[PDB]
């Protein structure tokens, strides 16, 4: 105790892997204090270890918290897609900010460093895919440059981390809508070489007309490169962005933190370091905000 800076309290729903792996990065938060984590069992292994390290557990699950609603004011849910969509309409109503790190993707789709200054005060946000988290960045670095008429993006990831199909179209998607290219497409990979290989993508952007300043092109590819290793230390580019004519290549490795995932899911640690990452700009936000 004392006198400090202000936080905003925040609470894990779910407690499985992705759970834990965020309980993990919160305790590094300046700005975010993780003050419960929220299952429906009350043998939970993720619920243990949640209390072993002094936050409060519910295991009544959503109406648990939603009885003690000042533990938190920003909520991540970690559980799964179907569940979702009835924790958003009652944390809603109850007043709470979530981010769905599921696929279930009612609220507005968000990359921290693209499209989120948008989105500050969305009730509900969605961090899309994996390979959605890793490649936007990218996309958007080349189309604020020169505008990207076509973008496809191919993520590859460890076997041990219609899925397919359905997160290809979303990826898709975002890449058009988030990243700016007017066409995108998305490839997921999954190789099961051993010892397991970190999360890779490939980036292949086709610009528009008018003449390629390359260089601009380059800096804001490595700017962006910088922007999301901030909140993503095992991002990395593997070699320069290659260019031939209008086509622009960038090819990235993601490894994680090693916070619980292992460090060969970055698929899934981009999840959660992208996550608290929203989570704390949303922070700051409302806490700029407040009494006004």
């Amino acid at each position: 105790a004392g006198s400090h800076m202000s936080k905003v309290k925040v609470a894990i729903l779910g407690s499985g892997n992705i759970g834990t792996d965020l309980m993990m990065k919160l305790e590094r938060s300046n700005i975010l204090q993780l003050t419960a984590m929220i299952g429906i069992d009350p043998e939970s292994d993720g619920l243990r270890r949640a209390k072993e390290k002094g936050y409060t557990v519910i295991s009544t699950g959503i109406k648990g918290f939603l009885e003690q609603p000042e533990l938190a004011d920003i909520v991540f849910d970690a559980t799964s897609a179907k569940a979702h969509i009835r924790h958003a309409k009652l944390l809603k109503e109850a007043g709470k900010t979530v981010l769905d790190l599921t696929p279930a993707a009612v609220g507005a789709l968000v990359v921290p460093p693209v499209n989120l200054h948008k989105h500050l005060d969305e009730w509900n946000v969605n961090l899309i895919t994996c390979g959605g988290q890793a490649t936007i960045p990218i996309v958007h670095a080349i189309n604020r440059v020169h505008p990207v008429g076509y973008a496809e993006i191919v993520a590859t990831i460890a076997s041990k981390s219609a899925n397919i199909d359905e997160f290809t179209q979303t990826t898709a998607r975002g890449i058009e809508k988030i990243g700016g290219a007017k066409k995108g497409k998305a490839i997921i990979i999954l190789n099961p070489a051993e010892p397991p290989i970190m999360m890779r993508n490939t980036v292949y952007a086709l610009v528009e007309e008018g003449k390629i300043d390359e260089n601009a092109i380059v800096q804001s590819i490595l700017e962006m490169v910088k922007t999301v290793q901030s909140y993503v230390p095992g991002y990395r580019i593997r070699t320069e962005p290659i260019m031939d004519g209008n086509k622009i290549t960038v090819f990235l490795e993601v490894e994680g933190a090693g916070d619980y995932l292992p460090k060969y899911s970055g698929n899934l640690d981009i999840m959660t370091a992208a996550a608290v990452k929203v989570a704390e700009e949303l922070a700051k936000h409302k806490l700029a905000a407040q009494t006004a």
